[PDB]
């Protein structure tokens, strides 16, 4: 079955746009997908797919500023101002709208790239549907947010013109380290995958619109939850839950598997249910990279049966 | 990638909601899905995902009166005048809008129950992509299309009264023997799926809001896309290119299975390039039954790589 829903964005602007999927039977879990920057949430095909083979029931938006949203709205890579508490209430929202339908089935939160972000910055709230955290292209010690990116010169962007276009040296601050590992024919967008084909696939499909130039409050939303994502209060508070970690071992989000390792370390040295998949030799989408997606997939799939079973 | 694609219907009055679905990397065939009555083609996921595997594009829409066209409408379970035409001219008019795209890949017609007959229609046409075609849930020689619909009944109520509701004695003629190896408990569309769990799927899937009374011209278009579908000028004007059939033994559409076999051996005789799957023991959507549906869609991508070859 599908339902489509649509709420208006925590922002006051946006139609969310948001679909769930039902499987036949009797659903044994909920999956909620949370789609990363540049893309939308009908790119995850395949693995709705897989989930609804598994028995899950899936629920996905595509997020202000992005895919249907954006196409609806008109408004591409701006959130509107509090961007990190917009995208994070909207995916509490997004819960929300399944109220009274699957109540007692354990809920899997799964977050790729900002997604990741966000799925971890929703895991410290009260409110959370959230039986396991599942994450994806995680964005943990990058040179870009960790050292590169200047916080004076985005606190200034934000005093003054904080609706203008990012300024280009603050978005090139961001994302600095992200080139380090790839050639020319690789392309700006090389770290998205090592199949040219999956790059080339994402910068065609019109749902993602990736390269649309992000807000200067956008980028102050991206800063902020990277620090929600991965400061103490995320280690501090993280639910007593299993987690699972997905990345590429040359994925520049998470310092080339060095970060991911770290976000690992320090959730098991105090005592949390951890299981890490590092592909080597893979970068950020290793959903879509056709040497791990089945992996990928599979292994979301025992996860989520694991947290049914507990 | 994805592309969302509305067009304005041959009935002047819909927005047909459709979809295009492209694989990673270069694709070597489209499959157009065409969605039966009471359905909608946002219900193919899983096969849309293993064509998408297979490296073809797809592309579908929801037909006048269903689905999603429907949902954005407000008009279930009618297509308008000249329903049938109506149908056939918008499954032609989704094809255009690849041109330009893929005009030298393979173009492969899926057609599932109202779909086979829109597909099987559509075939006889010029001008239609169809380098191969695939039937399922195939609507062949049932005893209500063949002989218990009451033709000058229809007639009279299309002539004085074609947008009101139709009568109610008509549909039931119309699908006269669907419950005829069913239990009490299988329910009234138990003739969907052995599948309990599709069957109770069906029946609750918003995008299908299976049910929705039809109007007497849309009784009148699935009478005259049957004839379109099972009369001479098919058989006579089917062009010589692969055709392969799936059904249920147990589908009361296909007459279970006597139908299907007598549409496979009609074609046969008359030199077609034929391939039957044939389920025995399973009903109307062999492409959702659990038992059945990796053999369908396994079985369409060798038809459709064998189509490219
Ligand atoms: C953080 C993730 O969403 C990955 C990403 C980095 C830069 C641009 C788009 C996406
Ligand atoms: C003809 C096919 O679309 C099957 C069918 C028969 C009766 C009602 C709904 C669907």
């Amino acid at each position: 079955a599908l339902q489509e829903i649509e709420f208006t964005s925590h922002n006051g602007r946006d139609a969310i746009q948001a679909w769930a999927y039902e499987p036949v039977g009797t659903p044994t879990a909920v999956v909620q997908i949370i789609h990363g920057l540049g893309e939308h949430s009908r790119r995850y095909l395949h693995m709705i797919s897989a989930l609804l083979d598994a028995g899950f029931v899936v629920i996905a938006d595509d997020h202000a500023g992005h895919g249907r949203t954006a196409m609806q709205s008109g408004v591409w890579a701006d959130a509107g101002d509090n961007a990190a508490e917009v995208v994070i209430s909207d995916e509490l929202t997004l819960q929300q709208q399944l109220a009274g339908q699957f109540d007692d089935l354990p809920w899997v939160v799964f977050g790729h790239s900002w997604g990741s972000m966000i799925a971890r910055a929703m895991a410290t709230r009260p409110g959370t549907r959230l039986d396991g955290l599942a994450l994806c292209g995680i964005v943990a010690q990058p040179r870009g947010f960790e050292t590169t990116l200047d916080h004076k010169t985005l606190a200034k962007a934000m005093a003054t013109a904080p609706t203008d276009p990012a300024p280009e040296a603050l978005v090139a601050q961001m994302f600095d380290g992200f080139a380090d590992r790839l050639s020319e024919d690789d392309g700006p967008t090389g770290w998205v995958a090592r199949s040219k084909e999956v790059v080339a696939d994402h910068g065609k499909d019109k749902f993602n619109n990736f390269g649309a130039p992000m807000s200067t409050r956008f980028l102050q939303g991206l800063a902020d939850i990277y620090a929600m994502a991965n400061g103490d209060s995320f280690y501090a508070t993280m639910p007593n839950i299993p987690i699972v970690l997905f990345a590429g071992s040359e994925d520049p989000a998470g310092d080339f598997g060095t970060g991911v390792k770290a976000v690992a370390e320090r959730l098991r040295r105090d005592g949390h249910n951890v299981e890490l998949h590092l592909y080597d030799g893979l970068r950020h989408e290793v959903h879509n990279e056709p040497e791990s997606r089945a992996d990928v997939e599979s292994s979301l799939v025992t996860f989520v049966d694991r947290v049914a079973n507990r």
